[PDB]
């Protein structure tokens, strides 16, 4: 099955007049990874694509053609790739690379071909993509977490002792417009700290849940965040969010 | 100087349409202690009065009387109070007690006089108050910080390694309606996680500290941002459970019908 909702922006004045409901459904993408099956959102905050791939019997490729206005799907747009399902692979215009847990892959513009595939059916890969709009083309790069930017973060006062790992730095190589890290904070730490998109997932206990916040630095709103979902976060608003325990998350930049 | 604003009791339904400047004015009590001043809140949530008494060189007196429709202020209401500041004392109907610091004490109905001072005017006393209405007269009882009911709670998995101490307890002692306590949380935990209650955060770790207090039903549920030594009053039909950047401290006030 396949399935992709469109969103539109708003005004921070505009989600003064949200309640709970309508703050969770023009923020927070409910349901991200389905076995067998592809969700995706379409945000107009900067136009970015994100969402799942979790392959079980027949391989997932997102083909969006028509519903873009283009050939193929990133003939005008980039791709960003982590994996944190089980051991899985991405075949490029024929060419196989296997994708074991926690590794990253960026696309670059132009390539027309991008089929996902998973090496247990049981055990299905979870591919978590962005896709950012792009005007010029950069050479695939398959990103390994063992050759990962690992940078240590927080201390235990301020409830943020994280490890960052930047996967689509600019610093690294070289992108039209996205930018993509994975960020776990420890045991007894739930803090986190211009356009970002947050997927929260690997919570601790299965009660856990996550409380992001968003708008304006104090004319502020928040939204209650379960296992595997995901909050687009505007220019216009902070980064911020807390848990219950502690947790790791996905996030992707552009603007 | 003497100052007493009025909160009304909202529904569930009626705060539903607050934007967050309204939410604040009607449940965030947002300035406490201030030097020679006595700072208070009657909320219509079950009549409490709450605020902050802080005398610098001349003593104060909450002299309350047409406003309550009573002769003095105790009259029809008992009072519970705890010092956060500098060491100071009360002097309840001519005989003075001395309160140190984390040092409480309940005032049962019918006392008359009830003066504080500070013992210095630079590092004066900061004494947390709070009043419900009272039908039957309890004797005065001074609160040691020594003498407290303390249980530590959670774990640090949680975030909410805390130790609360209760001061005013069915268990201890027979009061009308009011029960406090002071409750801090360890380093390292900042979560606070049936009845109307009133907190009051105090003790921020650092001067950037925040402390995001929840209310509202448990689904639709809103936010109120605290700053050092502020007060959030929560409706007996709202959920009580607060967060903040570092770890904290606060005191909490019940009222109602229940122990």
């Amino acid at each position: 099955s396949f399935s992709m909702v469109t969103r539109y922006a708003h005004s921070p004045e505009d989600i003064q007049h949200y309640d709970t409901s309508k703050l969770r459904h023009e923020f927070l993408m409910e349901k991200i990874f389905n076995p067998g099956d592809i969700l995706l959102t379409y945000t107009y905050n900067d136009r970015m694509i994100f969402g799942g791939v979790m392959p079980t019997d027949e391989p997932l490729e997102i083909k969006l053609s028509t519903e873009l206005g283009v050939d193929f799907f990133l003939q005008r747009r980039e791709l960003g790739i982590i994996n944190i399902g089980g051991a899985g692979a991405i075949t490029i215009d024929g060419r196989k690379d296997a994708m074991s847990n926690q590794d990253g892959y960026y696309i670059g513009m132009g390539t027309q071909k991008v089929v996902f595939t998973s090496e247990d059916r049981d055990h299905p890969a979870k591919f978590y993509v962005v896709s950012t709009p792009a005007h010029k083309t950069y050479p695939n790069k398959k990103l390994p977490f063992a050759t990962a930017l690992a940078k240590p973060m927080g201390d235990q006062q301020h409830l943020n002792k994280r490890t960052i790992y930047k996967y689509i730095d600019a610093s690294q190589m070289d992108t039209c417009q996205l930018q993509m890290g994975y960020t776990v904070l420890e045991p007894g730490s739930s803090w986190n700290t211009r356009m970002e998109t947050y997927m929260y997932f690997n919570f601790a206990d299965p009660e856990t849940r996550v409380f992001h916040f968003l708008g304006k630095p104090d004319e502020t709103r928040h939204i209650t965040l379960f296992n595997e979902q995901a909050v687009v976060n505007p220019s216009w608003s902070i980064h911020c969010g807390v848990g219950t325990t502690n947790y790791a998350f996905i996030w992707a930049m552009c603007g």
